[PDB]
């Protein structure tokens, strides 16, 4: 039996990243040592995040009294015994105390501990343990009735807790913005911690922030019963494939709602073959939400870049079927649908190279009107969708009727190819903007990364212009699939863990749907993995 | 007395053959027939039987070892009545696994061996079970086992199976009193050997690592509503276990009146509102036809039927009593719509109009549209016939253009098909959803619906899946939602088509048929006039 396991002494620490060089960071690496960031001038890098205090005083304040009995039976057993309010003990390097503001300390409903040389139980006026060497924190736990015991900083505390092997957990809030410090946070051994946990994304005071949990490396009850008997009744791919995946016990990031996702196709997905060759595997109907007033959702788990697929959504807006506008904006995610081949193949044999048809931009501004080509001037004919939505969030906004839909049945063959995203629905309440996209046909792989990302900017946009707040953006999937030669790559992907989501912000100016140009929109603290290649064959 | 020895019955009981019918718990009693089980073979439930009878937890034991000689290979004792083991067949006896025992007279150790237990009377067995080194004890009955066992109170748990089927019987399970027993877990509904069964448990009344165990806690923090109260929901929350389908329907009321947004609305009513929610049902396993309150069935099949033919005369379904588009057909409902150059009861290019024309140019209710527009529901038959992986297989009736020409625009926006393996998913969106009145219709429609186009296209049903946009409950239909949410539902009928019709333009009424419709008494969902 080791000392920490006895005694339940964990740290805890927030983290935010620091000033490193701009000699080629606009592509920098990102890892677990990204956010290290602890001090700044003797106090926080940062002004207030109020949110990660809650979370602090919540963990550093919660005991659970009857699971003592039998700590303080497991710790008298190490010490060689026979077996008013359970508080925890707190320990604190004594420039952290120094930190603290006064009407914060002690620190309520703790037992206060303070490791110092320079200074002795005289020159504290408060109800606190001093102590001059870690051995004596050991003795003094051996003494006191506490349920847990949190090691709350000082990097010097933190350094000379984890080498003497000391920390069983660490709490760890990662703050997703940049700051400057002069204090550090220990570099985590990979071979001695492992990450288990990873808590929902938030914002709080203009800053997303998640909370992780690292832990130490080993390198009534009669319906329980009624549970197994109610639970009476394909691809065998491998576990340690999922070593990191299967290893955690909280997936609660948002970004494991498509991660989970990708799993579930991989072990009960349906093999089936395109008229090619090419295989996936599928299922059907699956939902994924995402608090846009919290984090804006572009995965991490890979690197993925918005200029083009916000110059499409840009595209869509101003009604543009031209393939030839995104084309030389360097932007090819439509080079292929419009090639004389592929409108050869799709019939269209009378369409010229790169006029994609009736698709999105036209049904958007025109649904219903004859398509003619890709430079006629649609002013006025057809219905237009766009502004009639924004009219009925701005004027009706209980209407069940705000939808924006793609699918024009009479139209669908004219189009180099049928709309993906079928439809939008909108929701308003309480001055704040939900949206339900539904789509039939979702390549996992590389389409769903970027079409959550592109659906969450345009609520971001129609809010707005209407004068709301984003709240959720909900993506409903009909027939989702992965391809086969992507497998591998997802394999990888499947097993990083995700970073605390980035932040969108707009232009506030822009006031009409129509206004917005690229340099309207800034992704903040985009923190990803490495790029990945999805077929490992180009 | 009973609480200690861990004491319980188990059982399967059918319907029986009865010359308005009322249904509660008991319609659920057939026990046997002829010294034989009423039915042929089911199963699923001696699958349950043989898992529920035989299961043990060895690190449970000492708990009970504890309290057992206090008051004073692990295996199960399970107790039979004479007739009930001189029925089983040889083969499975003796119980492979369990402390085999036998309640009878006639005969004694005399005739049969040691192993196998043989016991005098009701309290000859409570003496035997000290000197019994057991899990659980089972009553695996026999009619008047199980009578005399609830007489003495004997009995902890009822493990129920209900086989929701009719057959001949000679003797049946006693009533349970409610007062007495109550259901507090209902499973998933199943089809096995030709009928639908679900699983209840009944509780006897009290009428007089650790680790990440905290770390949930923390991950818990910030967790956060409506003047909804909690002694109204007691059935509905004394309910451990709720794996009927239809609690999917039934936590969807849950959630909008716990955490439903405030709104008034359309015409001023106010109701109760959430945006996104999900329901699947297995329609290979059962048809989801809700118990907890009477659906009529007739109108929503001729308004489906009605839509097939690509129909908008609304007079057509008032000649025949079905007045779902009645009041959206009348002269100051379409002159409000400032569709003042429409005839009464002419409803626009609606869903039929859409699902077989598609694009062609609207004139009025009387019209030949042959040939006009795109014929989706054709088309979508024939890609799932000629091109079953396509993930285009759609069939949409919001056409934005024909929108405002609409006496309303679609509630139910598309349905997307999906095949695999000879089997046929269904995933409808709907647009607004009235969870009160409309929702449990709508479940019906395109369950059914998805059986016509399975059918038509030789394959079988899968799974409806229904997409909920905005989810409202009216607020004059929330005391009747409260009683609903407290009744515990029945396992589901079955949906019967006729199978010689091959084409989806060839159904009638009279091909379909709904079969063992269980169900709670009818509800006025507006408890006013
Ligand atoms: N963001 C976060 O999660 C946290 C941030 N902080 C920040 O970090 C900075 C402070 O960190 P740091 O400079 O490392 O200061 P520390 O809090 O680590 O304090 C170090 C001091 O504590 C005493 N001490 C440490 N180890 C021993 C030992 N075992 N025996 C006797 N005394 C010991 C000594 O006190 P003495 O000088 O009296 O001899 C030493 O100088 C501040 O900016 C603070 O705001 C602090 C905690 C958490
Ligand atoms: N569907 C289901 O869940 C189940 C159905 N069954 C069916 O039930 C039918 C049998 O029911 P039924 O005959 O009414 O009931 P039992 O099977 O329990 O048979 C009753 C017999 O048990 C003995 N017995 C009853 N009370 C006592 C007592 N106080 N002390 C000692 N012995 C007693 C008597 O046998 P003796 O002549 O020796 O005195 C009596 O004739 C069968 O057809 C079987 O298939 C059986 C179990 C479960
Ligand atoms: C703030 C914090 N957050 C996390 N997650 N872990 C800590 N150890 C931590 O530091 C606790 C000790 C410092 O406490 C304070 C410091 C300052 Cl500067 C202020 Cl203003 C308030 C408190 Cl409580
Ligand atoms: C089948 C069953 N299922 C449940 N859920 N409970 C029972 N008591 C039960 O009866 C078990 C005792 C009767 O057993 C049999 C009777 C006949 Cl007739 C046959 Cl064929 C087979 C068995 Cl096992």
């Amino acid at each position: 039996e080791q000392v920490c396991d006895v005694f339940d002494i964990y740290a805890i620490c927030a983290c935010c990243k620091v000033e490193s060089k701009n000699e080629g960071k606009k592509n920098e690496v990102f890892n677990n040592y990204t956010f290290r960031g602890l001090g700044n001038k003797g106090v926080l890098p940062w002004k207030c995040i109020s949110l990660d205090m809650k979370y602090f005083r919540a963990v550093t304040t919660y005991v659970n009294e009857s699971k003592y009995e039998k700590l303080k039976y497991k710790r008298c057993k190490y010490l060689n015994k026979e077996t008013k309010k359970l508080q925890n003990v707190v320990v604190m390097g004594r420039t952290n105390w120094e930190s603290i503001p006064k009407k914060f300390k002690p620190l309520s409903n703790r037992i206060n501990v303070i490791l110092s040389r320079t200074l002795k139980k005289e020159d504290f006026d408060e109800d606190v343990y001093i102590i001059n060497k870690v051995e004596d924190l050991i003795v003094l736990l051996g003494k006191l009735n506490y349920y847990k015991c949190f090691i709350l900083g000082g990097s010097v505390v933190y350094q000379e807790f984890l080498e003497k092997k000391l920390i069983k957990k660490i709490y760890f809030t990662r703050i997703n913005s940049t700051y400057e410090c002069d204090v550090f946070f220990p570099e985590i051994n990979e071979n001695e911690y492992q990450i288990i946990s990873v808590s929902d994304v938030y914002t709080s005071n203009n800053t997303t922030l998640d909370f992780i949990i690292y832990k130490k490396t080993n390198n009534d009850d009669e319906e329980e019963d009624d549970f197994v008997y109610f639970n009476f009744n394909k691809n065998s791919i491998h576990p340690n494939d999922f070593q990191i995946y299967n290893s955690l016990k909280y997936k609660y990031h948002p970004e494991y709602q498509y991660l989970n996702i990708i799993y579930d196709i991989m072990m009960n997905g349906n093999k089936q073959s395109d008229r090619t060759g090419v295989g996936v595997l599928s299922k059907f109907g699956y939902i994924m939400k995402f608090d846009l007033s919290q984090y804006f959702p572009l995965l991490t788990t890979k690197k993925l870049f918005l200029r083009g697929i916000i110059e499409e959504l840009l595209w869509f807006i101003r009604g543009e079927t031209n393939g030839n506008t995104l084309l030389n904006k360097n932007v090819r995610i439509w080079e292929a649908n419009g090639t004389r081949e592929f409108l050869d193949n799709r019939k269209l044999f009378h369409r010229e190279v790169n006029d994609l048809g009736p698709i999105y931009g036209f049904q958007w501004r025109h649904f219903g009107a004859e398509y003619t080509n890709m430079y006629d001037n649609y002013e006025n004919k057809g219905v237009d969708q766009l502004k009639n939505i924004i009219n009925l969030i701005k004027n009706d906004p209980t209407s069940r009727r705000i939808l924006l839909c793609a699918w024009n049945v009479k139209d669908l063959d004219q189009m180099a190819l049928p709309p993906c995203h079928i439809l939008c629905q909108f929701y308003v309440f309480d001055g704040k903007l939900s949206c339900i996209m539904y789509q039939r046909s979702c390549d996992l792989g590389l389409g769903v990364p970027f079409n959550i990302a592109s659906y969450s900017i345009f609520t971001h946009m129609i809010a707005q212009v209407c004068n709301l707040q984003p709240a959720q953006f909900i993506h409903v999937l009909g027939n989702a699939h992965v391809y086969n030669n992507h497998i591998d790559s997802l394999k990888i992907q499947l097993n990083r863990i995700p970073y605390p989501f980035p932040t969108l912000k707009l232009n506030p100016d822009i006031k009409n749907i129509e206004d917005f140009t690229i340099s309207d929109f800034t992704i903040q603290n985009y923190v990803h993995h490495e790029k990945i290649s999805m077929d490992m064959a180009a």
